[PDB]
């Protein structure tokens, strides 16, 4: 880690948070935009040589939430990043003084609408998350992890698990108790619909599906064991004459949002 980066990013985070705490939900517009840019870079190269896709022929954005772990993930099958691209790019942020432009914008009553164009849109994740773990894999390198904290502290290292992404970037956000509503189905759907206006690539959301049916009491007990479902809720009854139960089978599935 660099001291210049820790000072700049603290400022970027401070200004972005101070300006957009009433519009916190715009971090998703930025991450979808970044994902779309990473996809266009690998899509553009595939027109010259379709061998860049390799085993990963999917060109899309995937949004999923882990309500238990309080994590929201934004994955894309884009170009991905090399250790060099990551270190060099973080180096340009540190010595650019974009925070100065933003400070001046904020003090003048301007909006944070240029954070994307400036290349600092990523730091908007700190409006809703106190830690951001980026998993990335580019054809020309190994899979790396880039962890970022709300105190401008970061770390870059090789993924022990290996190339679990094949190609692209995964952005995991450890949400603040302050912004847990972003793990909700209705909220994410509303936000994705809103922020996927000029997006050329498909966006998929992993959301809950419920399959309800009447089952004979003895079979209902066996259905709890079905591992093809995340959970199986079986009706409780104090009535010993009841030969049947209402069973709710819950499984998360991918739905195209655009
Ligand atoms: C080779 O292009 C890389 C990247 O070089 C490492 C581009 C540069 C950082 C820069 O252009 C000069 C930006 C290109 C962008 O598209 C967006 C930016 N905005 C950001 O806030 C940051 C810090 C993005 C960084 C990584 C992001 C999580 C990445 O997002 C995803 N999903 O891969 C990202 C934008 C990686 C792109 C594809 C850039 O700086």
């Amino acid at each position: 880690e660099s001291h210049q980066y820790q000072t700049e990013v603290t400022r970027l985070m401070d200004i972005i948070v101070n300006s957009l705490y009433t519009q916190k939900e715009v971090f998703l517009r930025e991450l979808i935009s970044n994902a779309a840019d990473a996809l266009e870079k690998i899509r553009f190269l595939s027109l010259s040589d379709e061998s860049v896709l390799g085993e990963e022929k999917k060109l899309e954005i995937r949004i999923s939430a882990n309500k238990e772990k309080n994590i929201l993930s934004i994955t894309d099958t884009g170009i991905g990043m090399t250790k060099v691209d990551l270190i060099n790019n973080l180096g340009t942020i540190a010595k650019s003084g974009t925070s100065n432009f933003l400070e001046a914008i904020s003090k003048s009553g301007g909006d944070m609408s240029l954070i994307g164009q400036f290349g600092v849109g990523f730091y908007s994740a700190f409006l809703v998350a106190d830690k951001v773990i980026v998993y990335t894999k580019n054809n020309d390198d190994e899979q790396y992890i880039w962890e970022s904290t709300a105190d401008a502290k970061f770390t870059i290292y090789k993924d022990p698990r290996g190339a679990t992404l094949k190609r692209g970037t995964r952005i995991s956000l450890h949400l603040k108790e302050d912004a847990t509503n972003l793990l909700n189905d209705k909220k994410l759907m509303d936000l994705i619909s809103k922020y996927s206006q000029f997006i050329q690539f498909p966006i998929y959301l992993l959301h809950e599906n419920v399959y309800t049916e009447e089952v004979l009491a003895d079979i209902a007990k066996d259905m709890v064991n079905d591992p093809n479902y995340d959970s199986v809720k079986v009706e409780e009854t104090d009535d010993p004459n009841k030969k049947t139960r209402t069973v709710e089978k819950k499984v998360k599935k991918w739905t195209l949002m655009n």
